């Protein structure tokens, strides 16, 4: 729950950033102010496995499976229900993070 390119220069992540309202954008990416707190929009800012959010959240909807048939720079993708969907964050890794 920490691996944020805005937290590179100072910033925090910005949780839930798959519905984070962005209302700055400049040549580092994109930021929005959540819960009183500026930080970047990284839809993979270090999030675990535990389902807390999906891929291609840019545009299209999640896919549910944890079958990537192709990675972009938005993450993993796959191809499910003939829609181009983005791969579950928890379709990555199963010892994401400690036991909490």
């Amino acid at each position: 729950a920490m691996a944020c390119w805005a937290q590179s220069q100072g910033y925090n992540c910005c949780n839930n950033p798959s519905s984070t309202k962005v209302e700055y954008t400049d040549a580092s990416g994109q930021w929005g102010v959540q819960n009183g707190q500026w930080c970047g929009i990284d839809y993979s800012y270090g999030q675990n496995q535990g389902n807390e959010s999906c891929t291609g959240n840019g545009s299209y909807p999640c896919c549910n499976t944890c079958q990537a048939t192709y990675t972009d720079g938005d993450g993993d993708w796959a191809f499910e229900n003939g829609n181009w969907c983005g791969i579950k964050n928890s379709c990555k890794q199963q010892p994401q993070n400690n036991n909490q």
